[PDB]
């Protein structure tokens, strides 16, 4: 009846962001389903520094894009034959870096002989080294280029079919992280069949709210890096503050979330979800993380 392209990737993905996203996009585009092998932190140590998060938490950020159907923890560093047999893909998926031996053979030569590599394009405008550097720092520094197309890419396209529960989140969502993932994750329990908006806030009004050099990731990254996750279905590229009754009726949501952190109170000193509030739609949801924009901050430059 195909026969179905399976596809492997395998990688660290400590830090996800964006650009990981959009290789297993890429991945996917190429096949019928993907399957991403992650290391061990014992695996990773052995080849270079031990990574910042977790293997769980690396796993579970993976398995949260919405291109992937599953992760096999405890893949090896490099890609094998035996690998991909193991897990009957067809071929696996890698960036175009250089990979070499000391003695100057490709690090995928088995893989590359046997027809069974593929590259996909680099992803422009960010990459690990680049959000450290914003990270060890409101006008901007990022040089990604946003276009429709990348965010066609990214979106699901779909509007709220009958039946299906809108619910309405609202907040930075910068360097969009596994305390993310587990608010999102139980928001989508809520209902039957979830509808879920995220709201992106201004990169003035983070800056403003959050302060320092706040946001590390431009309202356009992070637009990327919310519609890349699985329980989302919209984002509001730009949404205020203040949770309007403009923005509740021309969404016709049904629910709005907030987590357990701390609401900062406006401009005007008012609750900005005073309106869902008085509308009695308004649901705290405990996802159950500590993690934080600030604390990653902290665990990546220590
Ligand atoms: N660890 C975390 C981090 C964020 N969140 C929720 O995710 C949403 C977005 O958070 P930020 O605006 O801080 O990015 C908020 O509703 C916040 O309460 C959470 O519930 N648990």
């Amino acid at each position: 009846g195909r026969r179905a392209v399976r596809v492997w990737c395998d990688g660290c993905y400590d830090m996800v962001h964006y650009g990981h996203s959009n290789q297993l996009r890429q991945a996917r585009a190429m096949g019928d389903y993907l399957i991403v092998g992650v290391h061990t932190d014992e695996e990773i140590a052995k080849h270079k520094g031990p990574p910042v998060f977790t293997q769980e938490e690396r796993y579970k950020m993976v398995q949260a894009i919405k291109w992937v159907d599953e992760v096999v923890p405890a893949a090896p560093y490099v890609t094998t034959l035996e690998t991909l047999d193991k897990y009957n893909c067809d071929f696996c998926v890698h960036g175009n870096d250089i990979t070499l031996t000391v003695d100057g053979r490709d690090t995928y030569e088995e893989v590359k002989q046997a027809g069974r590599y593929r590259e996909c394009k680099r992803t422009q405008g960010v990459s690990t080294t680049d959000l450290v550097g914003r990270m060890l720092l409101w006008t901007g520094v990022s040089q990604f280029l946003q276009t429709s197309q990348k965010i066609i890419q990214f979106a699901s396209g779909k509007e709220p079919q009958p039946g299906e529960t809108v619910i309405y989140v609202a907040g930075a969502f910068d360097l969009f992280h596994i305390g993310h993932v587990d608010f999102l994750e139980k928001v989508h329990r809520l209902a039957e069949r979830p509808y879920i908006i995220a709201g992106l806030h201004f990169d003035q009004e983070v800056n403003h709210y959050k302060g320092k050099n706040y946001p590390i990731m431009n309202l356009h990254e992070r637009t990327l890096s919310v519609l890349a996750c699985r329980y989302v279905s919209e984002v509001v590229i730009g949404a205020p503050y203040a949770v309007t009754a403009e923005l509740l009726s021309h969404f016709k949501v049904d629910l709005v979330c907030h987590g357990k952190t701390e609401i900062i109170p406006d401009r005007d000193g008012s609750d900005p979800y005073q309106e869902p509030k008085r509308r009695g739609i308004f649901r705290q949801i405990d996802s159950g993380s500590n993690l934080t924009t600030d604390l990653i901050v902290q665990r990546i430059i220590t």
